[PDB]
């Protein structure tokens, strides 16, 4: 049981573990595209004696954080331990080695999507975005008098084939990801993969269609089994006008009973309708998880709310350092100190605060965040909050 | 078809309409208790020719708003139109008369719980609290190392019969309702009714039990049909310690698979567990709806966030007046003006902002709130936000 | 194993067999009411050695047949064989004795509601009415421009308590039953029983309400478990205006999603709506079964369609006689003959034709009815058809 | 937004709208076959500016009406409005243009299958056939002593592969469609398509088998997911003997629990069994919809019941003309008149009466058909009734 960077000859063994560990695994062909995002020493495997019994890697990503700042991000992925080798310290050993490499390589943050919610907290990852499924019973849906784009004349939205308008989706997404916390750069190879999933599969998913606006798009397909349900896989809108116009078109899918989408808690859709209740929350879950690798770099890199007045405090991260944190004029300065801590929290908690999805006050109430000053709590809440609601880009 | 205040002889007809309109109607005996909260001219009926074909009333309530300010509140309730008399203007006529009476009587706000979400917006009511059902699979639930009250020694929580500890529930609730936005005074007659519902009914609900802490309680019963589900009807906790200790006791209901509760979006429960995902959101809906009757009085009465610096603007409510709004040092001044509006919104939108459940930014994105200044938007968001998360007291 | 008329001392044993044989059995108290409809020698029991192991009886009923003719009808009921004594000839023996008594007493027809559809054909009973369940999704239901009673002014329908308007229901039902084939006289004791079932039961059925028009009524209650479903137990309407007005009121039950009713195949409800499809047929089944006891008397007693021109034929009923049947001017003459048969059928088939629910042509296609002349077939179809659609009165 | 006949270059855009509008759409290959039934100017499209945002067409069909008369019929089909262009008058505009073309081309009737039941009434289409799903629990099914084809010797029914007996199916269907109201000529290209659907699809429908009699056939396949359910896609039988023999063979599918078929309300199947109840009606819906284009031509073309004696009346169709209607000896004469109307109805109502699926009396009770003479009503009922029960041929 030794731990190594994989060679080319290890990858058939890694794909076998992948097929056995991940039910949603698309085979080796699609893996080629994703592999191009893995840097030279971005992967570790565990061999027994040899067969691959453990693997983990990270991908080079670009993540937007509040203030429209783009951080280099290590995207943990393809993590698997063979069912033959559970409870053997393998996950801990692989995660430790990758975090060492990630830290040394100079990434300020790491990120992942969690298969289970009970695993990654102990390795310093905190849930940082919230997925929110809305299901609209579109048969009752009427738009409010106040909703944009309800005037006479032609529609600005076109119904199109995804593969024939790649350039427009790319450009709209690029604009979206740069202005929204949680945004990820989507490289060319992932557009290739996305548009491949758009066509129908024999005994699989139905054909995808697109609704295209100059400042937004929606990709949707009819569900495999529920033929009265349309699933919006992705809706990206840069303006409120685009968002409303796309939803006017989706509600116009008259052969459907229900439209579902995985969105974020601050999606304005409910408020566009005369009956807000028709946009039912059918599902909620953690989206992106963040591990802050370098506390000073991460805290100094993001923007903070201009509304809160300048304040200073001392933050201790458990086994992560202690810092003099000064926030004012939407910027933070974060420097070493041995002064008494005013705020303590584990590393995972900081990840949860970092994009503004969770309030300091809420985490304080669970005692995941410890302070004796409730004024400081309010100031943290306000400072770390995000002007632009945090969203989830794409799963990896 | 005339509109009158009911006499004693109208009430049998009103109870008949009630039994036919409300499936959850407890009969005339329980109605006696609720009736004591209806003031002298708090009710209207419509007769044909005579039989009661329409009714509506309000109750005298006390509602806590941000800054722990308690407002006299007209609680609209018992609203019904006979199925024989739909689409006849009756709801509009009854609501107009009651709003006249409520306004003239000097209530700054009216409030209701909505049977449907598409009805009450046009009468100036906006959803102001959010109900959030969490279902915990308690078989997997483990408390985080950081969670309070996990030390050795005895428990501070007692398992008791509700009817034998009325005084303690009353006193704990009184403390709770005064410090939480959305809190309602629960008068003696509603405690009588609550503790009557606590006992088992033949072929109905099972017996209720209570978990009692010095600074919190939980009332729960096993579900009628799903005998592995415990439903928490009510949990009131004044400290984080009480909240955690009550949840340690609920997770200790070892004969149950699942514990469900209707709570609020900022309930810290998920953060008390090592796996936040185990607290699944199974249901979300509008709670209390508010109609601001008097804009200046309401806006001046509540507290605002101290974090945001002093600012001035001009607010227009559609057919509700235009006001110079000045907010600073957590207080607002709201005075008449004919200066150009910087913010416009319908009356219902203001109700939705008033307890801090919805962000101005979110409503702006749906164009329910119109301004040309995005800095002003951020300032409104921050100012109207509530330090203490808004919760829902009891349905009426 | 002997067969006797029961004495008073046999009835506790009969109630025991009843409770064990019929899940819907209301106990001995309600049985008192039904017992008053059983004539002196209207019942048979089988004892072993003694305990009651078999029973059957008939009740004195009055049944409306086409031409608004009311026949004395033997209503077979309370038929049961102990589970200890199956496959022992007991049903055959009891049915033979009762049919002897019924014939000798001078009833032209016997009738029953069948627990199973495979039992009663061999004893000469044919299904003669069709039950048709319609479920309306009332949220989408809009009335057609052509539908009666859509004008301004007050409603003619009142929402009332059943027990306070007994006289009006009685009188409306009396008018209904006399003008509709399948109508049964409902005696006073069955009104007592019907209005007793109208009140709520602890852990049972919910309270019943009534919609009352001068020329019709509907009795309905919310379903026990599906609280968005209203079940119409009974709707009796003497005019099209009443029928439409009652349905306008039922569609006005705004707290319900669905209204269901057990009606007949020619219920005009679907045609009152702009979307006929909203009245979905969710269930179909045989209603009343008829055994023609005396062929000549039965065939001469009913009216026939005036449209078909006079014709003569020879009808043979298998082991039931052969007859010269002459039909003209809406009347039949039916006399003995030994002339060659032009039409043959079993006795059960004639029962199925008798109220016009089934077409001769349809039964001919199954070869349940044999003739070599297709012109005769068309003439039978037309002659036996009912001007007024056949309906089902009440179960017994 | 202009309205044109499509060119060859419009058809890729039409197929895109089709794939997005119709979930059951087989792609462009199968569309080639259906296209051959569309005449030169049988189609309209709406372009914006260009992309296809609206389309509609008709196909040249031959429809059998009572009296075995075959009418040229315009089969409306492939109707779709883009979800981006709802509530824009497009359906109304396309339907108006096609009806103009259909009328001018000399079709007496148009016909369609309705995606929803609330759409096509306002354009003068009335539901004219009823689909009736029967589900037989074949484990209990026993044939009645009277049922044909229960004697000793060999079976007349063969189990075969559909594709190897095309000629026999074609010839049997041709005989069927010519003698049954609702029958449609099935051209060669639709036989090609039907037999292509008969083979198994990977992750789709299972292989179809055929039961073949000299005077009937049944096509059936095991359901995708319910492997104890056999679905009869099509059963065509020219004699009662064939119908019974095919059902004896279907009940002999001993590996199945249930056989389902979409048939018509007068299917004799229930009467072939000792227990009629085993043939449960699981589903009912409108089949073919008719719009009478030319009232005189349509009414003069069909045969009427010989049983009713000669009578004369005056029929007014709303915005469709007024006519002296004389019916006798199974033929109608229909000529212009300005004499006072004795019968009024909308155009859609006449379509519903035309094949005898709905009774005049029933439509009168809903006030869709207005007369003051109830004798006239009875005469219409009898006259328009169909000797041969109306059935549904194939969907288009
Ligand atoms: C399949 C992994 N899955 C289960 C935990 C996680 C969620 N992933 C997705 O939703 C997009 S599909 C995908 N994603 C990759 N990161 C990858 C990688 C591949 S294939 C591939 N496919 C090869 C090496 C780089 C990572
Ligand atoms: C039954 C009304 N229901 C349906 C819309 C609304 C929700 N109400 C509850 O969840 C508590 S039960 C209750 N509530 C009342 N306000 C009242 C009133 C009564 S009984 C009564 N019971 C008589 C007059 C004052 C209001
Ligand atoms: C209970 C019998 N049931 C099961 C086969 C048949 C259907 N009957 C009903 O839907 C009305 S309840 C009823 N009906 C009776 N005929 C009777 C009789 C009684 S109780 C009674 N209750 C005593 C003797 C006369 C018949
Ligand atoms: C797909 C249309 N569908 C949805 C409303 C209606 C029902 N149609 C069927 O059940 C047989 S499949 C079919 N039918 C056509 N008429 C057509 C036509 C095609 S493909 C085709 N396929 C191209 C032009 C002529 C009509």
């Amino acid at each position: 049981v030794t731990l190594c960077s994989p060679t080319e000859d290890d990858w058939p063994g890694m794909f076998l573990l992948a097929a056995a560990s991940f039910t949603d695994f698309i085979g080796p062909e699609s893996a080629t595209a994703w592999r191009t995002l893995v840097p030279t020493d971005g992967a570790v495997v565990v061999r027994d004696g040899s067969e691959v019994v453990g693997m983990a890697l990270y991908m080079d990503l670009r993540l937007t954080v509040p203030g429209e700042v783009v951080l280099p991000t290590a995207g943990l992925s393809f993590v698997a331990v063979a069912p033959t080798h559970r409870r053997r310290g393998l996950l801990r050993a692989m995660c430790a080695e990758l975090h060492r490499r990630i830290a040394d390589s100079g990434y300020p943050v790491a990120a992942l999507h969690a298969s289970e919610g009970g695993i990654y907290g102990r390795f310093g990852y905190g849930p940082a975005t919230t997925l929110h499924e809305l299901t609209v019973d579109r048969r009752f849906a009427r738009f409010h008098a106040d909703a944009p784009g309800g005037g006479l004349g032609g529609s600005s939205v076109r119904l199109v084939r995804p593969t024939e308008h790649r350039g427009e989706f790319e450009a709209i997404y690029e604009r979206w990801r740069q202005q929204v916390p949680g945004g990820l750069l989507r490289p060319q190879v992932l557009w290739d993969e996305l548009l491949a999933e758009a066509k129908a599969a024999p005994g699989g998913d139905r054909e995808s269609f697109a609704l295209l606006h100059p400042d937004g798009y929606a990709l949707y397909r009819v569900d495999r089994t529920d033929l009265k349900l349309a699933r919006v896989s992705e809706l990206r809108a840069v303006t409120a006008d685009a968002h409303c116009a796309l939803w006017r078109a989706l509600i116009g899918l008259d052969s459907m009973e229900r439209i579902s989408i995985i969105t974020h808690p601050q999606d304005p859709l409910p408020h566009l309708l005369t009956d807000t209740r028709l946009a039912r929350t059918t599902w909620r879950q953690d989206g992106l998880w963040l591990r802050i690798m370098n506390v000073p770099a991460a805290l100094e890199a993001r923007g903070y709310a201009h509304e809160v007045g300048e304040f200073s405090t001392v933050l201790e991260v458990s086994d992560g350092g202690r810092f003099a944190l000064k926030i004012g004029d939407g910027r933070a300065r974060c420097t070493p100190t041995d002064a008494a801590a005013e705020i303590e929290m584990d590393r995972d908690v900081l990840g949860s605060l970092y994009l503004g999805a969770h309030r300091a006050s809420t985490l304080a109430a669970a005692n995941r965040l410890r302070t004796k000053d409730s004024q400081l709590l309010r100031r943290l809440d306000a400072a770390f909050a995000s002007d632009v609601p945090v969203q989830t880009a794409f799963e990896f």
